[PDB]
């Protein structure tokens, strides 16, 4: 009868199945350290595996029904237990993450990538941007960043990039049933909330659904207690702010809301099929190339340019803790047409090809 | 090709939404691909590891919804099961007992002894469909088959079908229900699964007090021809309990309350009427039971469970609630040896084909 076993994840399974379900943020956080536990440790083509994943397949699926999944707590109890089988970073005694859920449906633009880039090239500004292909299309190979590299990295860099699944080691246990469940469960809000240096005390964190916000917002408030934050939702359903139509923001602010739209930019709007992912060579080659070499000004109305820059500003405004959002996009346009953001990146990329 | 995982967690993915779009049929297509993937899974391969992974989504999915404890749904799967069991053709009253399992019991096989002692009164022929206790009495159980069943019906007043070897439908989900660990739909089929048509009356015990209405609606949908009872025991029981009360739902809606008392009987905690695996309750039921050793007034408790099992099968089959009348032809079935010659009949038939 050991505590990280099919008997206890069973009798947590058991729980959700109640009227009303009597499963606590508390137990959710156990349950998951108990399947990472049995995914870490099952015995390829055992009859044990096949009842582990069963079993593991019932207690997500049973969650996501029951829809706890999505409440600030259990969210942020989640996020804790995965972390446990995370490598964190360790540092010595203004640094910004932009990231977003996923879920929102849309094949759009890297902007979140794009803007940290743009916004490290803004003097006063660090960026540590966490996720994940884009970036290592550019001539520098990602896992070789790690827990024990990234301190070696930290002091010289403007611009880092950290890859989630050479941090996240729980993330990877759970990769195999994810893709065999093929819906939505608790893994898919993690990301953003998984950041592994704790130093980085600004975040814009994209949300896809409205309804998921003020719950995330409080998550968020929990796992990153020290950072002011903005949540993002785009109106057309989007876990960035939108190039077309409305964006809503949280703003934890160490719940205030308001609405931010492309004309306060400055910039004409743009459909989201306008702002198209290519791939990662493609999309990679578009910003080093369209956006990174100055190809393309404000006032071009080039729609991934105006994508970022938009994007750039409010990472900007967020670390200054003003709402000037043209004073942003001055800021952003200045990093790009300096040569800043470029040297930045190219600065990131050297810095890695050197490990 | 639509029955493959993609096809599965389209169903799933109904499930989910807010409200459920999964229908009645839906269940029904989603069992026959759930049914139709398990066979394929014959190793510990990535592709059964996937494969487990989805029915386990869509049977947990299921049971949260709720969906599986209501009448229309548990038809439309008891229908997606029966297309892959053996069925018995039968040319052109006849009564069978049986629980859902799943109330947490380990009490003496009363449905099949019941069923044996009915089968000895008169005027009543017990076809019982469930599952050893009757194997364990010099009877090879696998000879009773779709070919073989009407070959017996004309001159046995006692049958015995064992579901395993009707229903290769729960054969394929066998090993992910025992890994699942938590009630699904195929928890509440078995008795829903009955091949023989013919049966117009029978007994069906569930386990949950809440489900028994919604089983009973199952039961008039499965069977339009059966006048039916479902009973639950209040102690969370199967059967008619032997000790404390026991609610009845009878369908052609209507619901009454038994209670030992009311067939001039004594209680009996469950820890008396315990199981002791086939071989020893077959052995218990032939040399203590059939043999006429006990009598009404004995007290002994296995004895009274089988009586009190009896009394209610006959009062269903003769449309009263005269149920110490049901006792007193229980009493007369087993001490004329009506119920052994009836048991026995049945054996050698089964020895002889």
């Amino acid at each position: 009868h050991h505590h990280m076993s099919e008997a206890t994840l069973l009798s947590y399974t058991k729980k959700l199945l109640a009227s009303p379900p009597q499963l606590s943020s508390t137990d959710l956080h156990d349950a998951l350290l108990v399947i990472l536990s049995l995914l870490q440790k099952c015995d390829t083509n055992s009859d044990e595996s096949l009842s582990i994943y069963t079993k593991v397949s019932s207690f997500l699926t049973a969650l996501r029904v029951t829809k706890l999944d999505h409440k600030a707590e259990y969210i942020a109890e989640a996020a804790k237990a995965v972390l446990r089988h995370s490598d964190l970073v360790d540092l010595p005694l203004v640094i910004l993450d932009i990231v977003g859920t996923g879920g929102d449906g849309q094949n759009t633009f890297n902007v979140s990538t794009s803007a940290a880039i743009v916004a490290s090239g803004i003097q006063g500004l660090k960026i540590c941007k966490h996720g994940g292909d884009l970036i290592g299309t550019l001539g520098c190979d990602m896992f070789k960043v790690n827990s024990s590299t990234v301190p070696k990295l930290w002091p010289d860099n403007t611009f880092m990039f950290l890859l989630a699944p050479f941090f996240h080691h729980g993330m990877g246990h759970v990769s195999k049933i994810r893709k065999f469940l093929g819906i939505p469960t608790v893994f898919n809000v993690l990301g953003p909330l998984l950041h592994p240096v704790s130093h980085v005390n600004k975040r814009i964190l994209g949300v896809y659904s409205k309804e998921l916000a003020p719950e995330y917002a409080k998550a968020a408030a929990l796992v990153y207690p020290g950072s002011e934050t903005f949540i993002v939702w785009g109106h057309v359903g989007l876990d960035e702010v939108s190039p077309i139509g409305k964006t809503t923001v949280w703003h934890i602010d160490p719940l205030k809301t308001f609405q931010l739209e492309p004309s306060m930019f400055g910039l004409e709007e743009h459909e989201l099929s306008k702002c198209a992912s290519y791939g990662p060579k493609e999309n990679a080659r578009i910003l080093k190339e369209e956006v990174l070499s100055g190809k393309y000004h404000l006032g071009d109305n080039n729609p991934i340019y105006d994508y970022i820059l938009m994007n750039t500003a409010v990472l900007y405004c967020l670390s200054q803790g003003h709402q000037n959002w043209k004073e942003g996009i001055i800021k952003a346009e200045e990093s790009i047409h300096s040569g800043n953001a470029l040297r930045s990146l190219e600065h990131f990329i050297d810095s890695v090809s050197s490990l």
